[PDB]
């Protein structure tokens, strides 16, 4: 009966990255931990993590400390250590392919995600929670945009997203969707307009 889940949000550690668009996954993970009362003191495998459960389901919430593109250096070994099956590895990260605040849940672009993919022996069949941050504007390249803080209007949407994502994580893991994740994806898109 031991099948923990690994909830990892991606980002770059440090005051330098605090509040930036690219760190949204870190925000979400700080949110889930908080809500669940899980402290992330533990430092292992290039990451800070905490342990607890969602309902009866045991989980580990993590924030890799190796920097975005090398997230796999943490996740891969971390999963092995705790014996987390691929299907229970939930990655949360910023997605430019979706408008601001639209979440997307999938179970099978972004550098952190390729590296993680790389370390999970290329396997791809794990669930992922994308948090949209929109498209960057084609000047200072699509690079300072990510390293920039969210405008106030964007924050609105973002804060709403953090709240709904927390719920989405709890449903996937414990509750059950009670529709397909694709229906949740549809509702996200619609909500962007309301």
């Amino acid at each position: 009966e031991y099948t923990p889940w690994l909830i990892a949000g991606l980002g770059n550690p440090g005051n330098k990255y605090y509040g930036t668009r690219h760190n949204v996954g870190f925000e979400m993970v700080d949110r889930i931990a908080a809500e669940e009362g899980i402290t992330m003191n533990t430092n292992q495998f290039k990451s800070l993590l905490g342990t607890g459960s969602i309902g009866e389901v045991p989980v580990l919430v993590v924030k890799p400390q190796s920097y975005m593109n090398y997230s796999g250096e943490a996740i891969g070994p971390l999963a092995a250590y705790y014996q987390v099956p691929l299907r229970h590895i939930l990655l949360i990260y910023d997605d430019t392919s979706l408008p601001n605040g639209v979440l997307r849940l999938q179970k099978k672009r972004h550098n952190g995600l390729q590296n993680v993919i790389e370390h999970l022996d290329g396997r791809r069949e794990f669930p992922r929670l994308s948090i949209g941050i929109g498209s960057p504007p084609g000047k200072m390249d699509p690079r300072a945009f990510l390293l920039q803080k969210f405008s106030s209007e964007e924050r609105v949407q973002i804060d709403t997203a953090l709240e709904q994502g927390v719920d989405a994580v709890r449903t996937l893991v414990l509750k059950g969707f009670s529709g397909s994740t694709e229906r949740f994806n549809l509702v996200q898109k619609l909500e962007h307009h309301h």
